[PDB]
């Protein structure tokens, strides 16, 4: 422990052994003073533009926290190749963490000319929350992740949480919360930290897409024992009346046999098309989309449940607000174009789950007569039946990984909207903050608190270690798979590689499911 | 491991131990920041005035690569002089290398005045690549070695790839390396670095010229038993008619003698003078070179394979791409003087190769009878043939030492064309980087990474050793030798030393092939 | 398949300490006569670099 | 006996795959009067490796 | 496969009717070039004399 | 010898001499009653088949 002597060496791999994968990863991060080391309160009222729907009441802090929650934080490019191409599923096992290098430097700003030095007696403060006493905000699906790129440097969040609120106004079981009240971990330049964690029983990932249908499971050539009402009117001529016959299904009547199974829940959404010729011409993203309401405010079900996306053929429809979508390279805040983005696509679970823009099925309204004809209705929302099946949304190179479940009465499948692994016990919050070192205090006593510092910042390194746990592929199908591969042609640039700037770029979102297993 | 501790003593030095000889060697290194810690990509393109055989598409690294692939990096001029005397061949054994006392500096510009101050906590990144994951630059000839003369301060490569291409744009199979994809140390001030390798098994260098020809290895007193045709048409007059009549080889028929071996191979190349008045009065550089023909790229086949430069009485003449061209002190990058470089000439070798300017020899073209002379055709170029000897091309003072054999399906007597020792697995490449430390981050975040960086550099001392195994002189020749000696006379400055301002130079370049062996 | 050709396994940002020949012919005009003239290998004439 | 990959590439490589879009027929399957066939040469080399 | 290597060499009849009425034993050999010197390559490497 | 195209009739050329090629095979001549037994072969950097 000294100052002419690194703490931590640059481990960056990735081993494969059989039925495992262990990864790492290091950056360089940098970390600035937020707020002035103050505590403040946000709100945003219904006076002036804002509406009902977008209030908010909470608290923003001087700390920083470590969000990991990406997958192209630990995987390079070739290594999600072996992956999708090899395996049925993969969860992960365990963690480790480690910070080191600490560099404390200072800021003099005088007359233009900045001068920056080095401050060897000032420390950091970090700690983890272990026991979960704060609010989680990491799998809200946040910026300020690592880079995807080893060589880049990074810029470290601000936390701060959100509370209870009757438009811009605080109520009684509001709650404040001290992060100083924490016990922490203090470093100066030369010191580590490090701690070790490991993920609970959670199920495997479906990495494939199934190579069978619910409604096509049965044999082509014997005919069932079971029969089912096929007529209800002779066919004579002119005098037909009524009549009860039956069948049995067939090879030629396969929408008509027995059947065991369901289909998966169905909650409707908008069909939008790319060809933008093909639309409606009105602004009907906000009042036609689809919403759920909650305490008098209609906030936005994005992306909704997990239902397939289009139908064959139709490769030209998504669903208003029901995929993920990605942006690529230099893409604007607010609004960018239709090139400047990335459509995902959940064409794979077809098979079972039903299509996000087309209803779900068809049911009686009324009882039937001698002098009524039977009416039908349409159903847009079903939930769960006994009987159904359903596959949840595809994990992505760049999407999250898990996401915490709050901890309620209940739940039902507690599988995360936007994909990954649903955790009762997450990975824990890393915050990290530089001490305050006040300026020159006045020579006569004043009881008032300080508020004249020294301007720093801090920078070192991080490093994470992840062990997943793989399934092998299993199967006995004669013709060849499906599998990632890159373009084959002549091009200008190297996909997935630095530009003639300095820019890594991704080309496309790359999925999971290419392997197929039968139901 | 203190600030006020040095990390490593200077040494350097040679000893000699009968049958080894152990060298040291030790400079002091400085390195810069390369792109500003960017990759890039670099390509040349058809377009504007470059050529079809001038095309590239290949990355720049903001790492730096450490090149000792060079004889006079390890041994003295005197030590040299003594292994070339006295050994009929050497080999490498094992090496060692030790970086230590490092020292990283910063460097502020305000209005002029540059001031340098200590930074006594930043880092620097050393790694070895040892399981050959990377492309191998060395061995391809370039600048930037360890300086001759030891009281020099050098400056460090960059590092730098090349792929496959179709004209400027890459291809499906071209490759992105990440160097910060591998696990490397880093070191502050007050760490070392150092590892060990051993070369493996390679045949010795022939440090020895012939005393002895290929065809005349016969005894001058017996005749042969053994026939050759000799005469086909009778001798009496006008009548001259055909017949058959033999002859034995003996003392004075000595070229139509039975014999057992052939020449090395030949590829034949066009032939210069030194003296100017007795050339061509046109530009026959490139049209006129021996080239060879890949992927439609029309490259120099340079210096070609080890044949001898000129025949006896014809010191003067050397192939146009056929020999080592070595520059003198202070010479021009484009259009140098022929004064100003050294030309190498491999005379040693003419008693077993063939000359690279004659042909190789005479072979037969039609089926002669009594209506049709026979007629010749002469060989330029001539491919391995089942009884051929030859010898590889020398090795200098000032020449490389090792090159890295492909790893290929098949290969065929692989030294490399430019001389010295051909590894399957040569010494690991040693690649050295600064940690990029930023500048004061913005108070508010910003998802964009980080460009503003404090300007630095890093200095240190650097050693290698290298241990040699001989194989001694063992001849019975009679009358003396000859050897390497000094010029006698008195001369304005002495050969091998400083001048008057401070600068070394080498005034000419020194073989190794001065004792000799028979055949 | 290889990643990399023969010819291409240099460096692209390092010229090379060991010469070739490249002129012949002096450029001042009409009269033209003899010279050798000499330059090193680098990263734009790469067909010219001396290869193993 | 085979020979692992042990390669440092990032970028993806290059893979042997099936066709995507809908045909009359499976390829390397049987017709509809059994006999079976093979629609193109598979060929080996697809990992690449440096020089 | 392949067949081994062929240096070709000149074809001579031992029928004496049949030849060329010229001196063609030096003039028409065989031979090597080393260091300046015509040297007959004798008797050459392993080849077939004659076909049936 | 050349590239055929439309207008151009392709050409045919004869090898008198042809080097080692892969996947060559081959025989070494015959020893005799009053043949040699042995030979040296010359300590040198390489060679290729060293049969005499």
């Amino acid at each position: 422990d000294g100052v002419g002597s690194s703490s931590g060496n640059w481990h960056c791999d990735s081993t494969w052994l059989g039925d495992r994968v262990i990864t790492t990863s290091t950056r360089t991060w940098a970390l600035p003073t937020y707020n002035n080391h103050l505590y403040k309160q946000i709100s945003n009222g219904t006076s002036g533009g804002a509406t009902n729907d977008n209030t908010y009441f909470g608290y923003s802090t001087p700390w920083g926290y470590f969000d990991f929650n990406r997958f192209h934080c630990h995987f390079s490019p070739r290594d999600w190749q072996r992956l999708i191409n090899n395996n049925w599923g993969f969860r992960p096992k365990r963690l480790s963490f480690k910070l080191f290098n600490i560099q404390v430097k200072e800021v003099t700003q005088n007359e233009g000319t900045k001068t920056i030095a080095n401050n060897l007696t000032s420390t950091i403060q970090v700690f983890t929350d272990s026991e979960y006493q704060l609010p989680y905000v990491l799998g809200s699906a946040h910026q300020g992740c690592l880079p995807p790129f080893p060589a880049d440097v990074f810029m470290i969040p601000q936390y701060g949480y959100l509370t209870l609120n009757n438009g811009s106004q605080a109520v009684g079981r509001s709650s404040f919360y001290c992060l100083e009240y924490f016990p922490s971990q203090m470093l100066r330049t030369g010191n580590n930290f490090q701690f070790t964690y490991t993920f609970e029983d959670v199920p495997f990932h479906s990495s494939y897409a199934h190579s069978q249908s619910l409604d096509r499971l049965m044999n082509p050539l014997i005919d069932q024992y079971l029969y089912y009402l096929s007529r209800t009117q002779t066919t004579g001529g002119t005098a037909n009346t009524q009549t009860l016959g039956f069948s049995q299904g067939g090879p030629n009547t396969m929408a008509n046999q027995a059947k065991n199974w369901l289909p998966g829940p169905c909650y409707r959404q908008q069909r939008v098309s790319t060809t933008t010729g093909q639309n409606n011409n009105s602004n009907f993203a906000w009042t036609a989309g689809t919403k759920y309401h909650l305490n008098g405010r209609n906030s936005l079900a994005n992306p909704g449940i997990a239902m397939a996306t289009h139908k064959d053929d139709e490769e030209r429809f998504f669903p208003s607000n029901g995929i993920l979508i990605f942006g690529k390279q230099n893409a604007a805040r607010d609004n960018a174009d239709y090139s400047d983005v990335m459509l995902t696509s959940e064409e794979e679970i077809k098979t079972t789950n039903p299509v996000a823009t087309e209803e779900y099925g068809i049911v009686a309204d009324n009882l039937q007569q001698q002098n009524t004809a039977p009416q039908i209705g349409t159903v847009n929302s079903q939930g769960a039946l006994p009987g159904m099946v359903w596959q949840n949304r595809d994990v992505y190179l760049q999407g999250p990984i898990w996401a915490k479940i709050p901890h309620t009465d209940g739940n039902f499948h507690p599988s995360p909207l936007m994909g990954g692994f649903g955790l009762k016990h997450p990975p824990p919050q890393i915050l990290i903050k530089n001490t305050p070192v006040p300026a020159d205090p006045p020579t006569t006593f004043n009881q008032s608190k300080l508020n004249s510092f020294i301007t720093q910042y801090s920078t070192g390194q991080v490093s994470v270690e992840i062990e997943w746990e793989l399934q092998k592929e299993n199967s006995k199908r004669w013709n060849p798979e499906i599998q990632y591969t890159s373009n084959y042609y002549k091009s200008t640039s190297v996909d997935f590689a630095v530009n003639t700037e300095g820019v890594y770029s991704e080309p496309r979102p790359i999925g999971t499911r290419y392997l197929t297993r039968n139901l």
